[PDB]
């Protein structure tokens, strides 16, 4: 009878819940409103969420993430070729041409789908809301990027049906998020929407069209590779530059344990700069046992991130020149995506729409989950938030 929202995003996921015409976004065991979309293997255990987010750069080798890039693709598929650099563990191709996940647990060899992975992903958040509930809950509505195709959709719905939950329906991520903040049902007459998400991996901007409740998809675009995770890398960059300057040309790099260290780090600070001017990235032994620290102020992060920040503004452009329409035409522009936090994005958005304000009422990372349960609430029957 409980019906939930689930954004299984690329890097991360969340979970909520529209009770009474009130949508409550549900905090994991740590007390955090989103979950990485993260599943480790250890000799003694499958850690999933924070837990083996935290373990990552100890277990390079058995801590999956990503397996939306590869949820319903074939092996052979150029972005699979292109996206494997990026990952320390192990995919290869099965005969039926699916991308199998090698990892090692409890001391075993072991392969999975990627909509094994993700299941497991889904079957974390599937126990938050329970956690919180104190009853269990079968139903959702799970998104995906309105580019996915059938087989990326079918594989998400089929990653739900493992992890025992009933999938009510498969929506659109940029949807949801006009759904989060009724939209839909704000007055009468046409309404262009721009959804501009910018999360962890990915940048995915939407041009939508909201004429009597009905929601059309007129353009998309974006980059597969741009988000939170090139951000932290200009940090990571400017602190390996930085330590060979401080430490007669030692090179961190070299040591991969190292850059992990410095990424999680470097991300953390990234997260500061959006409400403070200034922060530290510091790492106790960092490489050769030396001790690293240095401070970022937010101009340097800004002027490190410049042109990265400055080339969201192309698919803006994109997709406004394929649904042929201007830019002062668009009446509400919503903000999605943990990066979206970052002032100097927000300015961006601002400028290039001529000073009109974005939405971002709801915790941009939050958004699609938001409105994901809204909808999981109305195809239950509960008719209280409209
Ligand atoms: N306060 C903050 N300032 C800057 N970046 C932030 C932030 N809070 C979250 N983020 C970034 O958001 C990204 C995750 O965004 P999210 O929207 O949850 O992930 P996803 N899987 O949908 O792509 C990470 O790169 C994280 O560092
Ligand atoms: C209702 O019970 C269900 C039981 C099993 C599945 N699907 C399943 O096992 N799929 C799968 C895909 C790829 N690799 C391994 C497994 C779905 C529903
Ligand atoms: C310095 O400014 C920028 C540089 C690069 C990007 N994006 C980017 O690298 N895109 C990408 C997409 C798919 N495969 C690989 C790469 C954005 C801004
Ligand atoms: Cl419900
Ligand atoms: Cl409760």
């Amino acid at each position: 009878e409980v019906a939930i929202g689930i954004d299984l995003g690329t890097t991360y996921s969340c979970v909520g819940i529209c009770r009474n015409g009130v949508v409550d976004i549900i905090a994991n065991d740590q007390g955090n409103r989103t979950t990485p979309s993260y599943v480790a293997f250890t000799d003694t255990e499958r850690l999933i969420g924070d837990a083996a987010k935290n373990q990552a750069s100890r277990n390079p080798e058995n801590t999956v993430f990503d397996a939306k890039r590869l949820i319903g693709r074939k092996f052979s598929e150029t972005t699979v070729q292109s996206d494997m650099k990026h990952w320390p563990f192990t995919v290869k191709g099965g005969s039926d041409g699916k991308p199998m996940i090698e990892v090692s647990y409890q001391g075993e060899k072991k392969t999975f789908h990627p909509e094994e992975i993700s299941s497991m992903v889904l079957k974390k958040m599937k126990e938050v809301a329970e956690t919180y509930l104190g009853k269990p809950v079968k139903n959702a509505v799970i998104t995906v990027p309105a580019y996915f195709n059938d087989s990326q959709r079918q594989a998400t719905k089929d990653a739900g049906a493992i992890a025992g939950l009933n999938v009510l329906r498969i929506i659109n991520e940029p949807t949801a998020a006009a759904i989060a903040y009724g939209l839909d049902k704000k007055g009468k007459g046409e309404q262009n929407i721009l959804i501009f998400d910018l999360g962890g991996g990915t940048f995915d901007v939407s041009l939508l069209t909201l004429e009597d409740g009905i929601f059309e998809v007129k353009a998309t675009s974006g980059d597969t590779h741009l988000g939170g995770e090139d951000f932290d890398n200009k940090l990571v960059n400017f602190c390996v530059q930085d330590f060979k300057k401080k430490n007669g040309g030692k090179d961190v790099s070299k040591n991969s344990k190292s850059l992990r260290r410095l990424r999680t780090q470097c991300e953390k600070a990234k997260r500061v700069l959006s409400s403070s001017a200034q922060a530290t990235i510091e790492v106790d032994s960092l490489f050769d046992g030396i001790d690293y620290n240095v401070n970022i102020t937010r101009a340097k992060f800004e002027e490190l991130c410049m042109d990265q920040f400055r080339n969201t503004l192309i698919p803006v452009e994109k997709v406004l020149k394929d649904a042929k329409m201007d830019k002062s035409q668009v009446h509400e522009i919503v903000l999605v995506g943990g990066s979206t936090r970052i002032p100097k994005i927000q300015q961006l958005i601002k400028d290039f729409f001529n000073g009109k304000e974005p939405c971002k009422a709801i915790n941009p990372d939050e958004a699609v989950a938001y409105g994901a349960a809204v909808q999981a609430a109305i195809l239950s029957g509960d008719q209280s938030s409209a």
